[PDB]
């Protein structure tokens, strides 16, 4: 039986106020200058959606414009004014995606129409084109039918440039921490293993070399589901230890309070937190999570995020779109949520799909679109650790410190608890990975 106060979900055990964690007097920190950015908050800024495809159509669609092979572009609007000898280029939104045994049909549409696009069995972008989600923004080389049918010969996604400078090195090497998908509240928290982790973080390591580490560890970001929630799917109260959205903020808020001071935290919300039912979410909502809004040492980033570390452009998103691609790409799935993450890059969009459980706010902007190429993506959701390199930017998923749930076990996900990814800003590099389900 759930209780709502002003029709939020707030209800239907200790809230680790006795846990102190001290700094290790035997580890000194490096003296590294802290060079950090919030590069992007979504807190910067009839048919309900006209406004939202307008501009991810206008952003993605200057993505594409900024590649080289992208030429002759005609509007949608104005195909049968030309003649079936010309070669044309067309950008638009996939409204539908067909797959026939003689190729593959696209329902195109920009701002002037909408076309039917047709892309023969084996075009060598075929395993592309196959892959691309609906909603997404694409462009098309062909010829057009006046049958009706634009028959393409080449298929481009917005991309990341192949090509892009690197840049100067920093003055002291600088460490950052991933985590996410905490889930405070959970009886499959696995709070034994999330202590250890913030000892480890206060010096309390056993070898030279993460001794090294912990000495120049300065930023820990959190990607979403930091609480388990009240109401977030049927039956979640028999999984519960913690029945309370206060008391799960303020639980969190105790462990986090245990993260040394020369460390800053960026805490961004996910889908289980006390935050906005649809994507963007601006920030937590402050009734519910005050207790980590009031941590001394801790920034409360919007989902999506942009952090600029030391030069080094963050893009931290909770991973609603790494779903998106494993329904609708046969092939991908969860066990390397590497590659659905690779193509939400190459789409240029973190969650393009409309309909799923994936709730995308009517919004005027589109502030899913990856406007600008980061030099790391970090993502949760999934409940599995990977990292993968597509053209120099870092995809990573931070993974959880939530064993497998009995809701979990039904749907058949099997997660990675207590794995923790180690990035080196200078390089951008997930260089290590502090494995500590031991505790599990
Ligand atoms: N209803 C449902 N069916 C199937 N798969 C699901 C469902 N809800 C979540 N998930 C998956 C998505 C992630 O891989 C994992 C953790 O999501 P999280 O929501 O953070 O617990 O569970
Ligand atoms: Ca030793
Ligand atoms: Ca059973
Ligand atoms: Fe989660
Ligand atoms: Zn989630």
């Amino acid at each position: 039986v759930v209780l709502d106060k002003y029709g939020y979900p707030i209800l239907y055990y200790s809230k680790y106020e006795d846990v102190v964690i001290e700094w290790n007097p035997s580890v000194t920190p490096v003296q590294i200058e802290k060079n950090y950015e919030v590069k992007f908050d979504v807190r910067q800024v009839v048919e309900a959606y006209a406004s939202l495809f307008k501009s991810r159509l206008s952003k993605l669609k200057r993505i594409l414009r900024e590649n080289p092979e992208i030429s002759n572009v005609v509007d949608i609007g104005k195909l049968n004014y030309v003649s079936g000898d010309e070669e044309v280029t067309i950008i638009g939104l996939v409204n539908s995606k067909r797959e026939t045994n003689r190729g593959l049909i696209f329902e195109v549409e920009d701002k002037t129409g909408i076309v039917k696009v047709f892309l023969p069995k084996d075009s060598e972008d075929y395993r592309e084109a196959f892959k691309v989600l609906p909603d997404a923004v694409v462009a098309f080389k062909g010829f057009y039918s006046k049958k009706g049918i634009f028959f393409a010969n080449k298929f481009y996604l917005p991309d990341v440039p192949l090509y892009r400078k690197q840049k100067p090195p920093l003055e002291e090497k600088v460490y950052a921490i991933l985590i996410s998908d905490i889930h405070v509240g959970s009886r499959e928290f696995c709070e034994k293993a999330f202590l250890k982790f913030l000892e480890w973080l206060n010096g309390h390591v056993e070898s030279k070399e993460e001794e090294e580490i912990v000495s120049r560890v300065k930023y820990l970001i959190i990607a979403g589901d930091v609480v388990d929630g009240i109401g977030i799917y049927p039956g979640q109260y028999s999984d519960l230890v913690i029945p309370d959205i206060f008391d799960q903020y303020e639980a969190l808020a105790n462990l986090l309070a245990n993260v040394p001071e020369h460390i800053t935290m960026f805490i961004g919300p996910g889908n289980h937190d006390a935050a906005r039912p649809a994507i963007p979410q601006p920030e937590f909502y402050k009734e519910y999570a005050k207790p980590i809004y009031k941590l001394k040492n801790a920034i409360i980033i919007s989902n999506p995020a942009v952090i600029r570390l030391h030069g080094r452009d963050f893009l931290i998103a909770h991973g609603r779109g790494i779903e998106d691609v494993v329904s609708f790409v046969p092939g991908l799935t969860h066990h390397k949520p590497g590659l659905p993450m690779v193509e939400l890059l190459k789409m240029r969009h973190l969650a393009p799909t409309f309909g799923g459980k994936v709730p995308i706010a009517p919004d005027p902007e589109d502030l899913l679109v990856i406007e600008e190429v980061p030099d790391l993506v970090q993502m949760g959701h999934v409940h599995v650790y990977d990292a993968v390199v597509y053209r120099g930017v870092q995809l990573v998923n931070s993974a959880t410190w939530q064993a497998q749930t009995e809701f979990q076990k039904m749907v058949n996900i099997v997660p990675t608890p207590a794995k923790v990814p180690v990035v080196d800003v200078e390089s951008a590099r997930v260089v290590k990975v502090l494995d500590f389900s031991g505790w599990c």
